[PDB]
């Protein structure tokens, strides 16, 4: 994946985002030995709720006099192993808005990858 | 794909979004007989730029006294045929913000699908 659009700094340090996403994916599918189409919905739901709860919490201003300053969208995709190329463009505020993507690579026996993308939008 | 989050009406009628996306995909990969990893970047770039240009244009207020009211993000993914499940959650304004997704199904010989997602964010 690669962004076509210029962008602002993440309200959350990208090393923390990486940890949030890696932990979310691990909690959801870490013990899974195979891709199971019957569980992908449950898996994706758990990943997204985990990440969203974490980024909402940690993007909050320390003081009550300042309300949440960022909207977030979080997408999670589970892809069964085979060829995949993704791109993102935007019409937004290049000083403040942006995206970050994460790939949770499954090993040989896993038979699936998890790709996560987070968008933040100021105000 | 399915959204986990409640949402507002599209600033552009969804039948028009469907046409924009279908035409963009057709223009980019309509004449392609096979999946080619060496062309996916060019294909995705064309699709996204086409869609973005169209949605920017048609979301503009008719009057100059009112500036653009929506930010947009557009993601395009080209997937080689094999198992794929996607989900989206959000922390946004449920009265005004939302997402829309489109799948351009490739026939047997095509060997690839195109999935498009558009997010709109008020103000």
């Amino acid at each position: 994946h690669h962004s076509m659009a210029a962008q602002g700094p993440s309200p959350i340090p990208t090393n923390r985002l990486k940890q949030i996403a890696a932990d979310a994916c691990n909690d959801a599918i870490g013990s899974a030995e195979f891709y199971d189409h019957a569980k992908t919905e449950q898996w994706n739901h758990q990943i997204i709720n985990t990440i969203l709860k974490a980024v909402i919490a940690e993007s909050q201003p320390s003081d009550s006099t300042t309300p949440p300053q960022f909207k977030f969208a979080v997408n999670s995709t589970i892809v069964q192993h085979l060829g995949m190329h993704s791109a993102t463009g935007a019409f937004w505020n290049d000083k403040t808005d942006g995206m970050w993507t994460y790939k949770h690579e499954g090993d040989e026996s896993k038979g699936m990858d998890v790709v996560v993308m987070l968008i933040w939008i100021a105000v």
